[PDB]
């Protein structure tokens, strides 16, 4: 198909900006871009991810695609992940379509990008139960003052767990933004081979020792 | 499979480590290495693409693997290649295995890494009649004196096509290189549906203007 053939062209022509665009300051700039998309989607209603798909083709969304996404690549990560106590180290990608859960952590369209700050709080999508994947089988594992890393643009973003709930699909309080407070939420599916609820881990921003041994 | 979460974590560090590795001195540090395993493999045998299979888990082969990967990626793009008179703009990878064939070209082991230098003369392989990608179909089309453009760890290359040949596949005299010059060859398959025979459009190293309209 031409979709082939230009997929492969713009593999190619990322492959190529990437050595364009990762300087200090451009990573400066692509963070500050995503620190004011964050503020433009504070308001945005969050859909459940198993239950609903986002429009991909609107306007929004399209936008969406460019932030953290400096070398304009399709489906590029776009954030890393760490969890030592559950040996979890996994991709972040936008968005939280079908093909991106099996293959990683996806990122709920309508919550802040994970690159920090107060008033922000990410939400980021794993299953569990996926044949030939553990992703995030064991999240029910995490318990309360577990470190997460985020890693994004080459920075690193400490978090610590302190709550840990299990809700319905439909029931998203919990993942509202506080003006004051720089948080992320980790979710997946519950229970085994049922799933009809959700399981929330929030954490909450730490300062980062430069000597974590986690590091 | 463990296999599938070593790969999904492999993809996380390699997105971390990118950031660390893309400076101007590590770029040139990955660029002499690889000049240097260009000199170690000048008398490598160079077995045909199609018929032949490469030993993949041999020793030499995984440190090949290493080359032109400062991130320790799993099949990394290693170089772009642009050919404007036949508008093709496509990625390199290792290797030439079927599945890398699939979604772009492949370098041929045992010929070197195309990073220029006398000496040397990588062999850049691609696919003609793939149902559903273009790759090298249009390879036939390229004329004498055609340029040719190589992008790898932010360093361009040019090239000018001084020979086209067509030769049974167990002749590879036309891909050896010659100590006192700069050369590639591109390498598909011919005619159509039979693909018994190597079209080899070879090309040599010319000056790169700076304002050059294909830039």
């Amino acid at each position: 198909s031409n979709a082939n053939n230009a997929r492969q062209a713009r593999v190619a022509q990322s492959y190529e900006n990437s050595y364009e665009v990762d300087s200090p300051a451009v990573r400066d700039s692509v963070l500050e871009a995503a620190r004011q998309y964050n503020t433009s989607v504070v308001g945005f209603p969050i859909l459940d991810p198993w239950l609903n798909r986002a429009s991909k083709n609107s306007g929004p969304y399209l936008d969406y695609l460019q932030q953290l996404n400096p070398q304009r690549a399709e489906r590029p990560v776009i954030a890393s992940i760490s969890i030592p106590t559950i040996d979890a180290h996994l991709p972040i990608y936008h968005g939280t379509d079908t093909a991106t859960l099996e293959h990683g952590l996806g990122h709920l369209y309508g919550s802040a990008l994970p690159v920090g700050g107060t008033g922000t709080h990410p939400v980021i999508t794993g299953h569990s139960g996926l044949a030939n994947a553990t992703l995030f089988d064991n999240l029910e594992d995490v318990k309360e003052h577990d470190p997460i890393y985020i890693t994004v643009q080459g920075e690193t973003l400490k978090y610590e767990v302190d709550a840990i709930n299990v809700v319905l699909p439909e029931d998203t309080k919990l993942l509202a933004p506080d003006p004051n407070k720089d948080q992320i939420t980790l979710i997946t599916c519950t229970p085994y081979a049922v799933n009809s609820h959700r399981l929330l881990v929030r954490a909450h921003r730490v300062d980062l020792d430069p000597n974590d041994p986690n590091l």
